[PDB]
């Protein structure tokens, strides 16, 4: 029954576990995890317990064990195929992103603008969206959607028909996709607006 | 009282919708029309608007223009915010070229620690060294789009805080440490990527 927020905190806990490891720390605790993640110790334990990670009495959690557990729950211990649709300014930027990690592998780059289709990129070349159906099935599970707002939906349509499994949407719009498809939004205009609201209303936050 | 964080997000959606209705010429909308377009009950819509005071009782339908104005004022979109980007890497450079910031968000600075980047002209400006935040932020830059590698994020955020920034739209995969008088919003695309991973492996859950 896990709430959507918990999953986002796990992600944060895991990032924290990676930093602890790099520092050579073997054991951590809910108190420490909470301090570094800005949430109550109780919350940390509540989140972890959802999935069965409890740790050891008066000792806490073993860093590498919890890390293995979280990376498994979050599916980060798999290799996911990725693609970018919309090789504009942001798309080209994400193509050169050096922090995808070992968990996410760019296996395609697509666009409809002929000026872009054919252009060489790190990891390959830009292909026309028309080729999505002979590139996605069994090769690309996630697609980063980076096209203008007025084109996102239609692009998502191609993606879905092509057999995509998940879409990370950067367009400021709500995509209509079948329920077998996962969608997650990265809308920074909304983020900017929430910041504006928060600046004017300090007691709120 | 005090709006739920979830409502603020919906108001943003409602506004984007009204904007689109104004463009279509539609003059009168309603809680049921707004709800369907935003995919929520009309009750939710009335409830979100409830957190805000009105002259008599709210609710026949809404006049697009009037509702639009109201929501913009609530969200602070009727003000002109000064923005800047810190970390002119591939992502920061893309954000700098973004043409859809609107009339509400105005870029007034671009900063990086790499001396090999200072001097570079960019849409509407030039890259300056971070050492200049204290001279360029006061009085004209309230929001900072932070786009530096994960390991320099907290450091850069400290300079920004010391420079007098009022808000940080953080793109780095970390939880920033900042005084409570400084607002922070995270745009974590890697976390979204991980959220997708989880969602694809657990369909019934969603
Ligand atoms: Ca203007």
């Amino acid at each position: 029954k896990v709430p959507e927020a918990a999953i986002s905190r796990l992600i944060t806990y895991l990032r924290i576990l990676e930093e602890l490891e790099a520092q050579g720390v073997h054991r951590t605790s809910s108190e420490q995890l909470g301090e570094l993640a800005q949430v109550t110790a109780f919350q940390v334990r509540k989140d972890l317990s959802y999935f069965g990670s409890y740790g050891t009495r008066g000792v806490g959690y073993t860093v590498p064990v919890l890390k293995r557990e979280l990376r498994h729950i979050l599916g980060l211990n798999r290799k996911w195929g990725l693609c970018i649709v919309g090789m504009g300014d942001l798309g080209s930027a994400l193509a050169d992103y050096p922090g995808f990690g070992e968990s996410f592998e760019l296996r395609g780059f697509f666009d409809v603008d002929p000026e872009k289709v054919g252009r060489p990129v790190r990891g390959g070349v830009i292909e026309h969206v028309d080729l999505l159906p002979q590139r996605v099935p069994g090769r690309i599970e996630i697609a980063l959607l980076t096209v203008p707002r007025e084109a996102a939906q239609k692009a998502a349509d191609l993606l879905v028909a092509a057999g995509i499994k998940g879409i990370l949407n950067f367009a400021p719009v709500v995509l209509e996709v079948p329920k077998e498809v996962a969608v997650e939004n990265v809308d920074f205009l909304a983020g900017l607006t929430r910041l504006s609201f928060a600046i004017l209303n300090p007691k709120w936050r």
